[PDB]
């Protein structure tokens, strides 16, 4: 967990996504499904 998470967060600011709101729902992610979830949604978005 303390690992994809992070991951994510480097993932999403290494695509472009400036996004407080991105980052607080990254550490809010407690389970990698929900990690998943928040970096598609965001991504799909953001693409």
């Amino acid at each position: 967990l303390k690992n994809a998470k992070e991951d994510a967060i480097a993932e999403l600011k290494k695509a472009g996504i400036t996004s407080d709101f991105x980052f607080n729902a990254x550490n809010k992610a407690k389970t990698v499904e929900e990690v998943n979830a928040l970096k598609n949604e965001i991504l799909k978005a953001h693409a």
